[PDB]
């Protein structure tokens, strides 16, 4: 079971643009609340900032990245999501979108 996203990297902060009808049943959180924004949101107080980290430089660089990730829901309660970036480039070697899988590893 997986839910999946599509970020906006021609925008400068990654927002959001799309969304499986998983991931806001996942989560919590409507539309109105998702799209145009940046995935951190699901992020809180037992975050590992390491493992933000590795996601913030896979973005800069432009590579894929896979990190385990705490994260809560709309009503406050936490899961753990196995998060996989992978991003999409034009032919001319730009990064044009990012795309997520998320599992809830919680078990
Ligand atoms: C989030 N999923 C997610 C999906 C995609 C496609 C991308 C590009 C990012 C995420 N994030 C992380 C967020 O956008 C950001 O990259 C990180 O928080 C690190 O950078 P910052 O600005 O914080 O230093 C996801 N983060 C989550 O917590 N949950 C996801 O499902």
């Amino acid at each position: 079971r997986h839910t999946f996203v599509v970020a906006d990297a021609t925008l400068p902060d990654c927002p959001l643009v799309y969304a499986s009808e998983g991931f806001y049943a996942m989560t919590g959180y409507g539309p109105d609340e998702v799209l145009g924004h940046n995935c951190r949101f699901l992020q809180g107080e037992g975050t590992d900032p390491k493992e933000v980290q590795k996601i913030r430089d896979a973005i800069k660089k432009g590579e894929a990245c896979s990190v385990r990730l705490l994260n809560y829901r709309k009503d406050g309660t936490p899961f753990w999501n196995l998060l996989t970036v992978t991003p999409i480039k034009t032919p001319d070697g730009r990064v044009s979108k990012f795309v997520g899988v998320q599992v809830d590893v919680t078990s």
